[PDB]
């Protein structure tokens, strides 16, 4: 399934999951990152 959590190194808020996104997949290298509706950016990560 999946897993989700903070993205350690995203610090502010999110505005947009295409930001998320290539923060957890470039920076963090987890599945996905997702801008959710609590403004932070959270990463997906396959479990």
């Amino acid at each position: 399934k999946t897993c989700e959590n903070l993205a350690n190194t995203y610090r502010g808020p999110c505005f947009t999951t295409g930001s998320c996104d290539d923060h957890c997949k470039n920076k963090e290298h987890l599945r996905s990152g997702r801008c959710r509706d609590d403004f932070r950016c959270w990463c997906t990560r396959n479990c």
